């Protein structure tokens, strides 16, 4: 199976149940940079150049990897290639500021682009979504001759980005990193350390890369309040823009991994490197706020691009494949057996990934859509409550959609039977890609534990009202029709608002109460989302019904979603409610 | 990193065994087993065989994944070590171990063979596997086959020396082998000459052996349509001379092998037959029917294979979560002297473990039932019994394959999930279990068939009568259950109310409805599992209550025994919504409209 743009879903999601062309034309920053027309163009030329360029190199490069000769990192064969016309078209820079040449495409149009080079090849897509989130934190934070000097040719693609963060002793607990930033008379700071899990921290894509590097000065506090951010430069950039001295750093190797094999995984060694100070001392961490909450966002879609190419892998499969018939008796009289489609067990593996595919889309763009409202709002009070939003939604964004992601490609992979278990089909290379999501940008445990501890706990309960008051008040909307959804849903809010209720009530005085509730609760959390997110889908779908096979299509994969996915949350909640005790009646050495 | 040391967990399973099952009270009355095995006998095997496991097969693991086999016109060469890994593991007895003592096999019973099949799949399943088609290709010949070809094939077979293979899958046909197109053409010297091609067989070509026997499924060129006109032939990769000694190589070799997701040192061949001379096993049209014994075994064996992965997964999990420090203990910092915690003291983490510790113990004692049923349908003198344990055998087996790997499948997830991004690290061995688990939820067939199987034949097809013999069981062990023992028999009989009340349902359900069988399957098989690990989890707390003292191991049986009751058992409710929605939902859609 070829990889397809989901563009007819993508027009759906966007412009038919969000209508996100209404909010663009009210907000004079975006109606002079898209409108309808514009975005609809967009989408077509990145549905062609990643069907047509990048979704061909995804097979062969997992199996060529990458390579390391002499500190010179390479990727697999077109790759580099691949990346120029990449860069070239624009798509490095697609939701880029304009003050430095990007195209400022909001997050709504920039994530849909994001889901197509991700569902393409994982790989290639993660590279660029580098440079993108380093781009947002200079922008955030950086001095004008920072911004100056590196924004405009990491926009263009020239220049690529690195988050420079983990090493060996300190991933989740940055407080704790050993890199070292000494302050030079130049106003330069001269950065030592080791760093390991470096995504394209060397590679043969760009002439440069960007590193944004965690470092702490030598007379830094302990722990995170302690943690500042550099920029440096693998090249060092001479006065005149052009290419000057190799920086005093070097990848030393690269890790074998699972999966994303084409993805070069760099140990950074940096001798004294010359770098930056990027926004203040000993806010490291704050100067990346704003990248965080797109990047969570972002692993999520990845996730969820894998889900959507496995699907499109299976569904092709399970129309082509026959074996046995139809227990309600032969389907294809004319031939030997029946398209496995015909299966029971094959549907609810095909609608299960459809539901959760289609589901996080929308999840996908409603975060999206919260992350717009928060940058371009011209009301303050509207700007707040999408702050509020992007700050509760983005972790389960990032948990969720990875996680459910893996199970799609599992079933996408468990559609084929043995034939699934072989390399040439794709779909165990999937599995191997989607479980890279579920660790990058941090541990989806780690995720979760913001959720109930800073995002429900840490707000009483108050960023969750703004969410279901919400859906409240869709649900008190809903016509006698769109109450075969919007019933059920109403249900699952309730169920949320007892669980959220017994967990305030049970954190109190009893700390691990919170990350014992907290991977559960998240997935409850998710399945209530993706109810509220079925339900808008379906009362769209409701309107159109009979004008298109596409709405009969929505409203049979909606059914399945509430018949057969949203019951998962009643165990969810037992396990939560049954508390920490049992995790801690045993201590470490009777494990 | 490093994949941590393999160590056999010879204490649980002498838990499991000697205290829970009390195996030996049940092999003393048993005539045929007093003879080949006792307490003393069952535990120097399994000393010798966590020492074999531990010492020469796991160090191979990694190396043979990274290496995988290679062909070279015909010949197929496994990663360096494994021919003479092979050669000791063979020379030990471990190929034999459970086979016919009348051909040269030790005899030992399921339950001993089942806990030697866990340490060698543990320590290395693409290794494991090669010996456990010799062991499965053995029951066939011995329970079908001529005395002609069992006195000739069998006793290489026992010892190692010759392996096995199965040689059922075509391009066409997996699932459904009714449709295959290998043909037997009748020889006037009492042979048959076998011409087609197989797929996906393991260990169809490789260096372990001197010799190959296939077991290959054909239709001679009169047989009927379907799989009724199946035949099942014993094809040697090499013929043996009147005096046992190797004549000319056989008509067949392998084309290919395949790329894999796992077991990457497990050879997966495209077999071809030019009119290869082989010998009918049991009789024209029953070809199917030759493997049912085998079957039975494989897919407990297939089940062990899942839960294998993921107790290896676990003790390199444990092991890890006790050194890496990261962050602080919410109730406080722990580790005063040091920079960070171990991360076993962070809840998430415990709740992974705890998930794999509980899957992994409650998986080895379902894993010890099913063979105590296996034994009991082969050895017991009592019609009574034997008919009792074959139906439980018959239940209890598509149960075992698919919950087995299924659960094993989540836990080496979790055991990845734990080390973080150190996890997604080759090094480490936690990804490659997760791809080597993958191959047990397909081999001996699809997850989805074993449920299909449970629902369709095991469930309908007795009217629940199976069932009942199972929760009659459970029953009658909680109404024994002193106040004590009321803390997991209260919840198990709830656990088993909600099983029956959904049987009931489906029974009710599927009468003129043949979609609700397929559609109930995968879930009613998990809501079945987590009802089986409830009454196991409960059997093993009543003798770890019993036992509670000065020994440690019962305080941390009971302590995961807690955990499966609070945390995992729940699962059972969301299961059962889901079952109880029915197919509707699965067919509201046209083939055209996904
Ligand atoms: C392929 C790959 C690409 C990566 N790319 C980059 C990148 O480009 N740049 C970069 O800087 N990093 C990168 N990372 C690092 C990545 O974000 C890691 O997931 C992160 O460092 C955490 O994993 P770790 O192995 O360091 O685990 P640790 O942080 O040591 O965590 C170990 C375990 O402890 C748990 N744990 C730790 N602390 C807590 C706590 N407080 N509460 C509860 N549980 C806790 C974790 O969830 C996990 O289960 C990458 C990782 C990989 C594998
Ligand atoms: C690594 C590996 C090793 C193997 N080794 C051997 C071996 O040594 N010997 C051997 O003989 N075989 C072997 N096989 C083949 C294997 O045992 C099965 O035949 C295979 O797993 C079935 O998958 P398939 O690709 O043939 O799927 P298919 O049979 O084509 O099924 C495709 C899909 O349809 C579903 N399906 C099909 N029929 C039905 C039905 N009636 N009801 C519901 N769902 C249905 C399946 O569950 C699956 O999801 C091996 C396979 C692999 C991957």
């Amino acid at each position: 199976a070829d990889y397809k743009a989901p563009l007819r879903d993508m027009r759906f999601v966007l412009n038919e149940v969000f209508e996100v062309s209404r909010l663009w034309a009210q907000l004079p920053a975006l109606a002079e940079v898209v409108d309808a027309e514009t975005a609809a163009a967009i989408l077509e030329e990145a549905g062609k150049v990643t069907a047509g360029t990048i979704a061909p190199l995804n097979r062969p490069g997992d199996e060529e990897g990458c390579q390391w000769n002499a500190g010179a990192v390479s990727t697999p064969a077109g790759f580099p290639e691949a990346y120029r016309t990449y860069a070239e078209g624009g798509w490095v820079g697609v939701g880029g500021d304009p003050a430095y040449g990007g195209m400022g495409m909001p997050k709504v149009i920039s994530a849909q682009v994001e889901e197509l080079v991700n569902s393409a090849n994982l790989s290639f897509g993660l590279y660029p979504g580098l440079t993108a989130g380093a781009c947002l934190a200079l922008n955030a934070h950086a001095s004008d001759e920072l911004k100056d000097k590196y924004l405009p040719n990491m926009y263009a693609g020239i220049w690529a980005g690195s988050m420079c963060l983990t090493e060996p002793h300190a991933g989740t607990d940055l407080g704790i990193i050993r890199t070292r930033a000494e302050p030079q008379a130049d106003g330069s700071y001269k950065i030592s350390g080791t760093k390991i899990f470096i995504t394209g921290g060397e590679h043969d894509l760009t002439e440069n890369i960007i590193h944004l590097v965690l470092a702490k000065l030598p007379d830094a506090p302990a722990g995170p309040k302690g943690i500042s951010l550099f920029l440096v430069p693998k090249v060092l950039v001479n006065a005149d823009g052009s290419l000057g001295e190799k920086n005093s750093l070097g990848c030393g190797s690269i890790e074998h991994k699972m999966g994303i094999k084409a993805s070069a995984t760099c140990v950074m060694n940096f001798d004294g490197a010359t770098g930056w100070l990027v926004g203040e001392v000993n806010k490291g961490l704050a100067a990346m706020f704003t990248m965080m909450n797109y990047a969570r966002l972002g692993v999520g879609i990845a996730g969820l691009a894998t889900g959507e190419r496995s699907y499109q892998s299976a569904i092709e499969y399970a129309r082509e494949r026959i074996q046995s018939r139809a227990p309600t008796g032969p389907v294809a009289k004319d031939k030997a057996a029946d398209p496995i489609i015909v299966h029971p067990d094959v549907r609810r593996m095909l609608l299960t990934m459809k539901a959760l595919n289609e589901g996080g889309r929308a999840f996908s763009s409603y975060v999206a859509m919260q992350l717009d409202t928060a940058k371009y709002s011209e009301d303050a009070v509207t700007r707040k409550r999408a702050e509020e939003l992007v700050a509760l939604l983005t972790p389960v964004a990032k948990a969720f959609l990875t996680d459910m992601g893996l199970e799609t490609t599992i079933h996408g992979q468990q559609i084929f039977g043995g034939h699934g278990f072989i390399r040439e089909w794709g779909q165990e290379q999937l599995v191997r890609d989607c479980r890279i999501t579920q660790i990058y940008e941090g541990t989806n445990g780690i995720q979760a534990l913001d959720l109930v501890g800073r995002k429900v706990i840490g707000s009483g309960g108050a960023f969750s009202r703004h969410f279901t008051d919400e859906i409240k008040a869709f649900v008190a909307s809903a016509d006698e029709a769109l109450g075969e959804f919007s019933k059920p849903l109403a249900a699952a809010v309730e169920n949320l608002e007892e669980l959220t209720a017994w967990l305030l009530d049970r954190a109190k005085g009893n700390p691990n109460e919170i990350g014992a509730a907290s991977v559960e609760y998240l997935h409850v959390f998710g399945y209530t989302a993706y109810a509220y997110m079925w339900a808008l889908m379906a009362r769209t779908a409701l309107a159109k019904q009979g004008e298109d096979d596409f709405y009969a299509s929505k409203l049979g994969t909606a059914r399945f979603y509430f018949a057969r996915l949203l019951p998962r949350i009643h165990s969810l909640s037992a396990s939560v409610r049954a508390g920490s005790e049992s995790l801690y009646l045993l201590d470490a050495e009777q494990f």
